[PDB]
């Protein structure tokens, strides 16, 4: 496929976002490569902007499912590298359970050997003393499956996933999650059967870096068709 040839190597990627939430306003600017043979991702984000005013669990999610393994029998449900290299545009809501949620408009799509991740983000209805912007929630990712399904009506995919994140004092803040992708380009693109992403984050911190930043490491490989 036309995409999918561009992900056979390691890919360098950015990710830049711009970030209102209750008024608190942020940038986060994010740098690393991707390497879908393996489902691999490997990136470190930095706030520009100074403190992150919500937890750096909460934005994971947001901050290219282009890098995630699909397993060769699976390569005609690969909507993600079918869009590329002019991309697709990524939205989502996430409601965060008893809380807040974001709005999200992305645009993933490569400039030149670069895949980017552009995005807005906008935050409204947060407790001032919730798991958010009261940072309750332990800096970790629990492993989750993302569903896609086709959406014929905008030739893109609808994805839906629920995410837990840890509260510190052992509780979980649910995060539900309703996305959707269409594509930037004019050109075919792959509409899928119904499937899901097996997904797993393991965050750090460079014990060099004194700006608030996040290091991530990530697998997805997709599943759910025989």
């Amino acid at each position: 496929s036309k995409g999918e040839e561009l992900f056979t190597g390691v890919v360098p990627i950015l990710v830049e976002l711009d970030g209102d939430v209750n008024g608190h306003k942020f940038s986060v600017s994010g740098e690393g490569e991707g390497d879908a043979t393996y489902g691999k991702l490997t990136l470190k984000f930095i706030c520009t902007t100074g403190k992150l005013p919500v937890p750096w669990p909460t934005l994971v999610t947001t901050f290219v499912q282009c890098f995630s393994r699909y397993p060769d029998h699976m390569k005609r449900h690969d909507f993600f590298k079918s869009a590329m290299p002019e991309g697709y545009v990524q939205e989502r809501t996430i409601f965060f359970k008893d809380d807040g949620n974001y709005k999200t408009r992305a645009e993933v799509k490569f400039e030149g050997d670069t895949l980017v991740n552009r995005i807005e983000l906008k935050g409204i209805d947060f407790k001032e003393d919730g798991n958010i912007l009261g940072h309750k929630l332990e800096y970790n990712c629990n492993s989750h499956n993302v569903y896609i399904m086709a959406d014929k009506q905008k030739n893109g995919i609808k994805v839906n996933f629920k995410i837990r994140h840890n509260i510190e004092d052992g509780s979980v803040q649910l995060a539900d999650h309703y996305q959707q992708n269409t594509p930037i380009g004019d050109g075919p693109v792959l509409l899928p059967d119904n499937h899901y992403l097996s997904c797993q984050s393991a965050l750090s911190k460079d014990p060099n870096e004194k700006r608030d930043h996040m290091v991530l490491l990530e697998f997805v490989t997709a599943a759910g068709i025989t």
